[PDB]
């Protein structure tokens, strides 16, 4: 329908910035700065009024073309020049492209009777500069107006006419012609001759499609004749410009934003023409385009005043949702002349069709209160955050081109530029000064540190700032021009120390918002304390600037300057500063998170502590459940509200489970005391979940205690009651390593583990080999295949010993210890062979308990535990057990997946309330379930599962963790109807039996531990299931991980697609999610 701004950021334009955070890498480049009195021919030879830039990109080049006269608008003489670039930093000087033209002697009009022309010039005035042909010829075009007076309009439709002249590829320029002729001029009354008589056919050729394309009328129509039949839309809209949007319709915009739409090429607009809904716009021109990233971006005037100069983003080219800066300074206007008004204003990109620059990032140019001509770098994709803290060595970078994550603002008399390790800041600028910024982070702590030179102490000014998203600087430090360095605490300054000209200072300054202080560190030693001149939230920018900021002009100076500055053209003597290895950190509790921040969600902690009584308090008491989350958790978010939910409950829920001991953390399974639990209310069966739920907390010491608890708490010894449970333990601790990489918390852990399994070995095995287990000492009393006091061999305890084993055979080559790999890798060979030859039941196809005759003859959930250890074989014929998942008759139910087949007549005739594994959905089945289905659909080449089977059982499990509309966490509950069965009973309250964000981590979104140095993810979401997801600050291996997904590219401003990034630096992408794998990456 139409270009509109829905955003909710305003710019303020009592400042020049309009307190607008700028975008991640602009850099502000002067390319003419004005100056009568020193002419020359990189200044355009002294004129002061330039205005009205045009750019395009040809044959590896920038052409950036402009139009000046001497002083005043509209007060001849008038041309137009051209400079062009290779990087866009360093340029030709200006060449007259169009010169001065005379208006012919007798020329009139109907609104100055009794005036006459006699020896006048005329005024240029274009609103399109270049045409990039089909035969790939550049282009490029002015045209010719007559201004009488001051106050005439050379744009009245009573000009001369346009003019067009061929760029070569050599420099050099073909002839200037007319492509068009205003009403009473021809080719026997004008000074060039008509386009068509050029011998140069395809010269020809190319100012014919000029003129065959309506998207080039539209920017002819106020010059042109009123009412010209070559115009598409005769009404004065003004300055043109127009974008395809990804359907192939083409979005136009002009002056005040006014908007449409053409579905035919440009031939035809939708009326009525408004404004666009929400822009701020006014009349120094907005700017809009795709972008090389598929996206769209607009460049305006945010505001009634020419400034700031801004950006607003769009994922489709209609709607636009930010707001930020491009350029924020006001350089003072030198000299005065007529309609010459304050800021960067007449932005202006390149058309589509003339040039794609190389670097793929956005340029713009603009002038400076009609004086300066600017061109403005903005990196894309977009970015408004810092994703990492700054440790910069500009060594590392040959040109600034390359400081990609510092914001650049650099006037020809004031430059920054490399020199080896040092950022430097040269200002010989009375007017102006030269400008860094470093945005990092938002930080409520922080931590900045530079190394810093000075050429001078007697002369010049370095202001360094620590800024806001608002502009606010908290503080500021001042290298003065008595020899100074000193910081602002207030209306007075802590001079620090007298610094010398040529000397290398180390400069560290701690920032703190919450105590509102900054110390500042030279060489070492403290050398100032003070508080925040001004309150702020967050730090995200550091600044060095080489001046004070201007407060002229304001809201309200004056329209119009008539006067020039003392000594407009004149010089300041020279000043130059240095940087280098500019370092920033932060110790906020969430600043190894890259994008998602805890603030954003701590308002589920808060919601979880307020919507029910808080029954048990343990460790961790639901007023410090937040604090500990902050510190700990991983974080998640998606578009679906019930995930996202679930993702924090159930982090929420296990932190009550942590329960302090005489000997360090225990990890309860009960919150209510049972009368079979060991020391501490402490129960076995469900350590393995404990540890593969809890290897992802970033403070070790929980964990690491919960296990030494386990295996050392019993005088020294491990607890007696884990011979009551079945166990998976080594292979617990092997995963926890596999995520944490702490290899001597694991190689410690090594001899405790093998007790372990030799008990389980003299206890618990057949004459045949096959473990036996009573179904109770499984947790999983009452179900069908069954087994109180019998010893049958279950698939659980012999996949778990397979696990066991091949896990010890593992912690056996990391110990250097070559005998245990092979006792342990024998362990493993021959259960394995024995549950393939023994368990897997041929009649039924699935693997189930052998009791001591024969087959039980029931396929239970028990039955998927070989794949929780990737034990069977990669051979077809196991494949067809998963097919039990999607089969109402096998494990698929209304509230997700059943302990049993529901074909089985055996199912759930054992009575309800009792805790019975007969068919009941068990979250603690369902989780073994559901790991070994991701291990399954990860590791085997499978056709049987979609990613949207496993996406709907997880959807599935989200959903019955529901009860009395509160999130919830239970014993199990009925498949059909999903009552949680024991109802509203205390006991099940919490229930710590289960995994779900181990889950979330390693399946959903796909994060698959291992033991090297590699990085792989795989996220079994659907296509098109949601349009954004983030899992952030994981602690993996030592470094901290962050997974993203952005189809459309706006949720995060870092580019589109399956994104991985190592403490916020990106480490891999991937276009859809599918398998991305990082080598070495950490
Ligand atoms: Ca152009
Ligand atoms: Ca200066
Ligand atoms: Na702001």
């Amino acid at each position: 329908d139409r270009i509109h701004y829905t955003g909710k950021e305003l710019s303020n334009p009592t400042y020049h910035d309009g307190q607008l955070s700028p975008v991640v890498g602009v850099h502000n480049i002067q390319l003419v700065r004005a100056n009568r009195e020193h002419p020359e021919a990189s200044n355009g030879n002294g004129w002061t009024y330039n205005h009205q830039p045009m750019l395009a990109y040809w044959n590896g080049q920038f052409y950036y073309q402009y139009l000046a006269d001497p002083s005043d608008e509209h007060v001849p003489p008038s041309q137009t020049f051209l400079m062009t670039s290779k990087d866009g930093y360093q340029w030709t000087n200006p060449e007259i492209v169009f010169p001065p033209y005379k208006v012919p002697d007798g020329y009139t009009k109907e609104s100055r009777p009794g005036m006459q022309a006699k020896d006048l010039i005329a005024i240029m005035h274009q609103r399109v500069g270049f045409y990039v042909s089909k035969s790939g010829r550049l282009i490029t075009m002015g045209n010719y107006g007559v201004a009488l007076d001051k106050k005439d309009d050379p744009n009245d439709g009573n000009g001369i006419g346009r003019v067009v002249r061929e760029i070569k590829k050599d420099g050099s320029f073909g002839p200037i012609y007319f492509i068009y002729y205003n009403h009473g001029f021809n080719e026997k009354n004008t000074d060039y001759p008509y386009f068509k008589k050029s011998k140069d056919r395809e010269f020809v050729k190319a100012c014919q499609e000029i003129l065959d394309n309506p998207l080039y009328m539209m920017q002819w129509v106020e010059e042109a004749d009123r009412e010209d039949p070559i115009i598409p839309l005769k009404k004065g809209y003004k300055a043109f410009n127009c974008y395809t949007l990804p359907d192939g319709r083409i979005a136009s915009l002009w002056k005040h934003a006014l908007t449409s739409i053409s579905e035919d090429g440009g031939h035809t607009w939708a009326e009525p023409v408004l404004r666009a809904k929400g822009f701020v716009n006014s009349n120094a021109k907005i700017w809009g385009q795709r972008l090389s990233d598929g996206t769209y971006a607009t460049v305006y005037n945010p505001s009634e005043f020419r400034w700031p100069l801004a950006i607003s983003l769009s994922k489709d080219g209609l709607e636009y949702t930010t707001l930020n800066l491009v350029h924020g300074e006001i350089t003072p206007m030198r000299y005065g002349g007529n309609y010459k008004s304050y800021g960067p204003q007449y932005p202006r990109g390149i058309q589509e069709g003339n040039g794609v620059p190389a670097d793929g990032d956005l340029w713009v140019s603009y002038s400076v209160n009609k004086e300066d001509m600017w061109i403005s770098r903005i990196p894309v994709p977009v970015q408004i955050n810092a994703s990492a803290h700054a440790d910069d060595d500009f060594s590392k970078s040959g040109s600034i081109a390359e400081l990609t994550n510092w914001n650049i603002y650099s006037p020809v008399w004031a430059p920054v530029s490399l020199e080896g390790e040092w950022l430097k800041l040269q200002d010989k600028d009375p007017f102006d000064y030269a400008k860094v910024e470093r945005k990092i982070p938002a930080s409520k702590e922080l931590k900045v540190s530079f190394d810093l030179s000075a050429g001078q102490n007697d002369k010049g000014i370095l202001q360094i700032d620590f800024l806001d998203e608002n502009s606010i600087a908290c503080s500021r430090l001042e290298l003065t021009p008595d020899g100074i360095f000193r910081m602002k605490g207030g209306s007075r300054f802590a001079n620090m120390m007298n610094y010398e000209a040529g000397k290398t200072y180390h400069v560290e300054a701690v920032l703190s918002t919450a105590d509102r202080n900054i110390q500042v560190y030279v060489d070492g030693k403290r050398v100032g304390l003070r508080m925040f001149y001004a309150p702020v939230a967050t730090i995200e920018r550091i600044v060095f600037r080489t001046g004070e900021m201007r407060t002229f002009p304001t809201v309200d100076t004056p329209a119009d300057q008539t006067y020039d500055l003392p000594d407009a053209g004149g010089q300041e003597p020279l000043a130059e500063y240095r940087i280098a290895n500019v370092k920033t950190s932060s110790t906020d509790k969430d600043a190894s998170s890259a994008f998602l921040k805890y603030a954003d969600f701590s308002h589920y902690a808060e919601s979880f502590n307020g919507m029910e009584d808080e029954n048990i308090v343990q460790a961790i008491p639901n007023a410090k459940a937040s604090e500990w989350m902050e510190e700990n958790i991983p974080l998640f978010e998606c578009p679906q509200r019930n995930f996202e939910e679930m993702y924090y409950y159930r982090w929420w829920s296990l932190r009550k489970h942590i329960k302090e001991t005489p000997v360090g953390y225990g990890m309860t399974e009960f919150l209510v005391q049972r009368s079979y639990s060991d020391k501490y209310n402490l129960i076995a069966c469900a350590i393995g979940h404990h540890i593969y739920e809890s290897r992802w907390l970033r403070d070790p010491k929980y964990l690491d205690q919960i296990i030494h608890t386990w295996y050392r708490g019993n005088d020294g010894g491990p607890m007696k009651k884990m011979d009551k449970f079945s166990s998976w333990n080594a292979d617990a601790v092997l995963a926890r390593y596999m995520v944490d990489g702490d290899k001597d918390f694991m190689l410690d852990m090594t001899k405790d583990l093998e007790t372990e399994y030799q008990r389980w070995e003299r206890t618990n095995r057949l004459k045949n080999g096959l473990y036996w287990q009573g179904d109770v000492q499984d947790g999983m009393e009452e179900s069908i295949s069954g087994g109180r006091n019998k010893k049958y061999a279950r698939p659980t305890i012999n996949s778990y010993m397979y696990g066991n084993a091949k896990a010890l055979s593992i912690m056996g080559i990391l110990s250097g210890d070559e005998g245990m790999a092979m006792r342990y890798g024998m362990r493993a060979d021959t259960l394995k062979s024995l549950v393939e030859n023994d368990l897997w039941n041929t009649r039924h196809q699935f693997f189930e308990t052998m009791r001591t005759d024969s087959s039980a003859n029931v396929r239970e959930a028990i039955g998927y535990i070989p794949w929780y250890f990737n034990l069977p074989d990669t051979t077809k014929k196991y494949e067809v057990a998963w097919k039990e998942i999607m089969d109402e008759k096998g494990f698929s139910a209304p509230y997700g997946l059943t302990t049993a087949e529901r074909r089985h007549p055996e199912f759930r005739t054992r009575g309800v309330g009792k805790c019975e594994w007969d068919g009941a959905i068990w979250p603690f089945a369902s989780a073994q379930t559901l790991t070994a289905m991701a291990n399954f659909m990860n590791n085997y080449p499978q056709t049987v599962l979609s990613d949207s089977v496993y996406f709907r059982q997880m959807e599935l499990y989200v959903e019955s963790q529901y009860h009395r509309g509160r999130p919830y966490i239970g014993e199990y509950l009925d498949e059909v109807t999903g009552y949680w069965l024991k109802g509203d009973q205390e006991r099940s309250r919490y229930y710590n039996h289960s995994t779900f964000n181990d889950l979330m981590i390693t399946g959903l979104i796909g994060l698959r531990p291992r033991l090297d140095d590699t990085i792989e993810i795989n996220p079994l979401i659907p296509a098109d299931k949601w349009d954004w997801f983030c899992l952030d600050n994981v602690l993996y291996h030592g470094h901290n991980l962050t997974i993203l997904w952005d189809k459309n590219g706006d949720r995060y401003h870092c580019g589109k697609g399956l994104r991985i990034f190592v403490n916020g630096k990106e480490a891999g992408h991937a276009d859809t999610l599918t398998r991305l794998v990082c080598e070495n990456a950490l």
